[PDB]
């Protein structure tokens, strides 16, 4: 039948206005945020590493690192 609406997967809620998608799955414009700083990626630049999404900033902070004395 026609019993199936697109609802956020993060919190598992319905999406009426302001929504996005990720990996063939719905995501709220407030749920699709970073995994370290919880920043609304919806709109800005962002890239996932394995499963979660980490904004460039965090991405180049958690894993990335500088030299010894610097
Ligand atoms: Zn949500
Ligand atoms: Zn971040």
């Amino acid at each position: 039948g026609s019993s199936g609406s697109s609802g956020c997967v993060q919190c598992k809620k319905p999406i009426t206005t302001g929504g996005v998608t990720y990996r063939e799955q719905p995501w709220h414009k407030e749920c699709f945020v970073c995994t370290a700083c919880r920043k609304q990626l919806s709109g800005q630049r962002f890239t996932a590493r394995d499963d979660f999404a980490y904004c460039l900033n965090c991405f180049c902070d958690l894993y990335a690192s500088g030299p010894s004395s610097g």
